[PDB]
């Protein structure tokens, strides 16, 4: 009589304890992994990128050339990733519409000086236009705090007198920004243009 | 007792990729660990991954 209540008894031990570890692991992990997804929001809610200053376009023959879009992160530091992979940047124009016009992320080393002309021209992209320029930076391609980054649109041909344009960036994380502009009616021959 | 595990890879883990890590003692539950690596990465010395 005593023998088989023993067996079932053991059975009904051995039972509990693979329940226990199932659920000590299983626990674990989603407690790991809560931690995670929780850690990653507070990354979320900060690094928010912002506009720090004017945009600056370049007039060639009387119409609006290049863009010059400066930016910084916002306090709380937790820099943004400028990779080619992982960041795009969206140009909506009067009559264009672009959803990916970025090409990367190229040092600023000062090239010969810091003439608008030289960015513009000693930087090339293989496909697309806008890249950014890091200014004070560690050579990443990770935008963080103390660095300045400069952002460069090279348009063919669009841009006449007083029609806006829309210019989107699209990081990984963090919010994206916004830029929309008007440009003036008084544009030089030549020379940069304060666009406010 | 306070325990580190260390692991030495020899030319793994570039940025952004994930792995996994188990352990599996004779007793008790089976540790599961699983982080992935941030994209800002320092030339030299530890980098924290949460």
């Amino acid at each position: 009589v005593g023998i088989e209540a023993a067996i079932v008894l053991i059975a009904f031990v051995i039972v509990a304890a693979a329940l226990a570890f199932v659920a000590l692991n299983m626990g674990l992990f989603t407690t790991q992994k809560s931690k995670e997804v929780m850690q990653r929001g507070l990354e979320e809610a900060t690094s928010a990128l912002e506009v720090d200053g004017s945009v600056i376009a370049n007039v060639t023959s009387g119409s609006v050339d290049a863009i010059a879009i400066p930016i910084k992160v916002s306090p709380g530091r937790e820099g943004v990733d400028m990779s080619v992979d992982k960041t795009t940047v969206r140009v909506m124009l009067p009559s264009k519409f672009y959803e990916n016009a970025y090409c990367g992320v190229f040092d600023g080393s000062s090239l010969s000086d810091s003439k608008l002309s030289t960015i513009t021209s000693s930087i090339a992209c293989t496909t697309g236009w806008a890249y950014l320029v890091i200014f004070n930076g560690d050579g990443d391609n990770v935008l963080e705090l103390g660095e300045k980054g400069l952002l460069v649109l090279e348009l063919p041909t669009p841009l006449n007198s007083y029609e806006e344009f829309k210019v989107e960036v699209r990081p990984v994380q963090g919010a994206a920004l916004t830029v929309e502009r008007i440009v003036p009616a008084s544009l030089p021959t030549g020379g940069a243009v304060s666009l406010g």
